[PDB]
């Protein structure tokens, strides 16, 4: 007769930090997308949304870039994205990144005609 | 000379949903935790935090269980959890789940002494 408490563990506990699955995503993707050459780009974000949607962002809410010259845009709705941050022990040419899967709004700078993202500003 | 736009794609686009490594996590978990035996448990949540940590929620803020019980407690801090929900194609004995990773407060029901979680109520 399984105890109600033990039942809770079997059904709801998994401290083995699930997300581990893609723990080396940043490590791999940060290498293939040639962003570890010479030095390790400290921070980087990946948007797993449809290229169309990201592009449609250019026609959303206009906002300032964390710079000082207006040209950035924030998404109406949030998008699945992956955050890659250089880890502590990381050392070129053996970069090491931490992978974090989140869902926030994105802010990009657009340009050209038609307008397309040309710069990734930040998220939230 | 790579165009700035194209540079954006190389550096920030991975439209192919990077949650595949984890897009079948609930399927494995719902399986091994005996929640697909006899019938597919429709909804279920996994707390990706230390046990001891969760157990402390038993002594955090007090709350009203979704129904109306007086006990129950709500974690003061959010936690990494995963949401598993039976898909539309799911039909015993072929349980199929959708994996949703989120961070939020959980609501539990405690019991016995010392108090330990004996039931998962909800989250927000």
């Amino acid at each position: 007769k399984e105890s109600a408490a033990a039942k809770f563990e079997r059904q709801h506990m998994d401290s083995g930090n699930s997300a581990s699955s893609s723990s080396n995503y940043c490590n791999q993707m940060m290498c293939c997308r040639k962003m570890t050459q010479g030095k390790c780009k400290p921070v980087n974000t990946f948007v797993h949304e449809s290229l169309a949607d990201v592009k449609a962002v250019c026609s959303q809410k206009k906002v300032t870039c964390k710079d000082g010259q207006t040209n950035c845009y924030q998404s109406k709705s949030t998008m699945r994205i992956t955050d890659c941050r250089e880890t502590g022990s990381s050392k070129y040419p053996n970069c090491a990144y931490k992978t974090t899967q989140v869902e926030k709004h994105i802010i990009v700078a657009c340009g050209g005609k038609p307008s397309v993202p040309v710069h990734f500003d930040a998220s939230v």
